[PDB]
């Protein structure tokens, strides 16, 4: 785990894929969130 303040690193079982979720902008991406 190595994300900035505000982001939450989550994991999606079954398929085994990494996905991030921002509780500030409720945005979802598939890459290292920079800011």
């Amino acid at each position: 785990s190595k994300l900035p303040p505000g982001w939450e690193k989550r994991m999606s079982r079954n398929s085994g894929r990494v996905y991030y979720f921002n509780h500030i902008t409720n945005a979802s991406q598939f890459e290292r969130p920079s800011g």
